[PDB]
């Protein structure tokens, strides 16, 4: 089997992407944030504290003839941005882009933090990291990908995120029309539960490539590109007036600037992030100070190849017995 679903930016900045997901019988369609940096499929639901729901579409398990309470199971998750959610668990039928999994753990939120409530466009998350990170207790549950894998034509999914435009998540096949040149594959460590890999270096604008190993995660659920302070300083030093602002919470730059590109290495291959991808707009409405899309990972404890980086590539998440990651230009 295969599946193919369009993923759409939630706003003009590409802060996140939503993908429609069918849950239950009859189908209830919710727009979920596909997150390769976590491993829980959770939804706003009829059980979510009413004051914490503001415009989201909810899953109502009592209206699904295939929903079953997973007795005794609870979940609770906290994300890198400080947001969180928790609740109980159902199993139900879940379909993405024509690919169907029966018996998928659908984690129903009883509580969500303010950031979730405040974002009316995201109805929940669909985790695509390794199932070892799944938070369901006392019986850990498998991701949608893990459940689907054996049935897929090939044990892979791909992320093709758009810049200010829709893109695609495919399951079970590689669309050879969706990228240019060749796909370069690189080793993955699953030791921390992430799609963790080592970039071979970077360049700023038309500058020379610096060969240096940068360990980080491919994380579709993180907006920006977080890299070591040395790398980030080298980037922003090429932008007149750019500075790190403790008050704002990162590098800012004059909105009048034209940003240089940023290149990252994948083996001997190179992925170029155009400068415009690195512009996240005014820090506050009407400001002429703009927020940078490349930020320091210092004090995160991990480098993160978030959407800024991933949307410059066609990315293969290869879930074969020894997982790997592939990157192509597009």
């Amino acid at each position: 089997s295969t599946g193919s679903a369009t993923t759409t930016p939630i706003d003009s900045l590409d802060d996140a992407y939503i993908t429609p997901v069918q849950i239950g019988t009859p189908a209830q369609t919710l727009n979920l944030d596909f997150d390769t940096g976590s491993s829980d499929l959770w939804v706003f639901s009829s059980e979510t504290t009413a004051s914490e729901v503001d415009g989201q579409t909810i899953y109502t398990p009592s209206k699904s003839t295939t929903a079953k309470l997973l007795s005794g199971a609870t979940w609770s998750i906290s994300y890198g941005d400080g947001s969180s959610s928790s609740g109980d668990v159902y199993t139900d039928t879940v379909s993405v882009g024509g690919l169907t999994v029966t018996g998928q753990a659908v984690e129903s939120a009883k509580k969500v933090s303010s950031s979730f409530t405040e974002d009316s466009t995201i109805d929940g998350l669909l985790g695509l990291a390794f199932s070892t990170l799944n938070t369901v207790s006392p019986t850990q549950q498998k991701t949608f990908f893990d459940n689907a894998k054996a049935s897929l034509d090939s044990p892979v999914f791909t992320a093709d995120l758009g810049y200010h435009a829709p893109g695609t998540y495919n399951f079970g096949f590689i669309d050879t029309t969706a990228y240019t040149g060749s796909i370069t594959y690189t080793a993955v460590s699953t030791k921390q539960g992430f799609w963790e890999w080592t970039s071979t270096g970077y360049a700023v604008g038309s500058g020379t490539f610096k060969s240096t190993s940068i360990d980080g995660i491919a994380d579709t659920g993180t907006t920006l590109l977080y890299l070591p302070a040395t790398v980030v300083s080298a980037y922003w030093a090429q932008v007149s007036g750019a500075k790190s602002s403790s008050s704002v919470g990162g590098y800012v730059f004059p909105c009048s600037a034209t940003l240089p590109s940023f290149t990252f290495g994948v083996g001997s291959a190179r992925i170029v992030i155009p400068g415009d991808y690195i512009d996240f707009g005014p820090i506050s409405t009407g400001s002429s100070s703009c927020f940078g899309g490349i930020q320091s990972s210092a004090g995160i404890g991990i480098n993160i190849f978030g959407d800024v980086a991933l949307k410059a590539a066609f990315v293969v998440f290869n879930g074969a017995t020894t997982p790997t990651l592939g990157f192509a230009s597009k």
